[PDB]
């Protein structure tokens, strides 16, 4: 149906292409249940109220205006989108020039960004979300948020435009690692598209 | 060592005894990981402070006056603790008559209150728990909390001593039921002791 308010995107990859990081079923149920899910849940929530012809942008902006489902899902939505979008079968991809710039100002290094990222995904208590963001004016920050709040929504503390995201629920991980999420996290670096975030970091800049 | 605060007591049945709704594999890492975890990660974070020769109950009670390390691991020992002690092997427990006659009164049948407990545990959005409570007015409620959380905490809004908590963090069902934690809700009954959950009752309301 063309005319819902969103939709996922096509997965640019097989459901088995990650399998240097995340199973395959996993894969499968992530995208085609978890995230299939709040995205029908989203065109739900929405209908009939002021975010009906939003853009999830906005509605995340505003989300305090709207129900706690609005929030989940437009959270939910936005979140696995971003995800699948950062992940990518192709081993090898790097920071453009501008990005490794800024993280090793910041950070030190790109080794350095990943053990602090790594850290705040360990820390995230129950379920949530790891974030790199560019905050308002330009700095790159690591922050996790609960559930699927993120860190474009009114009341979130650390507020910036995600480039990159990693998934914390168990649902992302039990499968492959059961309790393991610092291996899970260890892992999923040989599978971040840093072409991907470099591109939305530049269109963070802008 | 005898003198740790707090310890894990160890199963009445064997990690393979619930096959007809909980895996072994799932009851060995519940148990020997991730409540493990939270019982000495809860011996670390009491160690010199005032919660220090608290019960656990006392600890849950004033949980708002000490570190997100207290509170976090104070429940998950508590809620763990209580989980494996309303599991069983031996089929078809049922309530007692006292348990049972108020379960009647309060729901209307036993059917009416698992239907009332299994939409609360699906209701809660990310990690959590389903509970059964007497509350401190004598009288059965069912609630869910967030993460750890529990109703002995005294920032939980509905208050009272658990007779019967279900785990909805993903791990607790996600290696045999993937997404589909309302199949787990259906068939965790069939392993659920009612003999202690009606000595529980029987203990709340003396
Ligand atoms: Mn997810
Ligand atoms: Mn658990």
């Amino acid at each position: 149906d063309p005319f819902t308010q969103f939709k996922q995107t096509p997965l640019p990859y097989a459901y088995d292409a990650l399998e240097g990081a995340i199973d395959a079923k996993t894969m499968e149920i992530h995208y085609s249940k978890h995230a299939a899910g709040y995205t029908a849940n989203l065109n739900k929530a929405i209908a009939g109220t002021p975010a009906e012809k939003e853009s999830i942008e906005n509605i995340l902006a505003k989300v305090s205006q709207y129900s706690d489902a609005v929030r989940n899902n437009a959270g939910g939505h936005y979140n696995h989108e971003l995800f699948w979008s950062i992940l990518t079968p192709n081993k090898g991809t790097k920071p453009s020039a501008a990005l490794q710039k800024a993280i090793d100002e910041t950070f030190g290094s790109l080794d350095a960004l990943k053990e602090k990222i790594n850290a705040a995904g360990a820390a995230r208590f129950g379920s949530g979300w790891a974030w790199l963001i560019v905050d308002n004016g330009g700095k790159l920050q690591v922050t996790s948020t609960p559930n699927q709040d993120n860190p474009l929504m009114d009341f979130t503390k650390e507020k910036g435009t995600p480039i990159l995201g990693i998934d914390v629920w168990e649902h992302a991980y039990y499968l492959r690692y059961q309790n393991k999420r610092a291996d899970y996290l260890t892992t999923i670096w040989d599978v971040i598209n840093w072409e991907e975030v470099s591109a939305r970091y530049e269109k963070a800049l802008k």
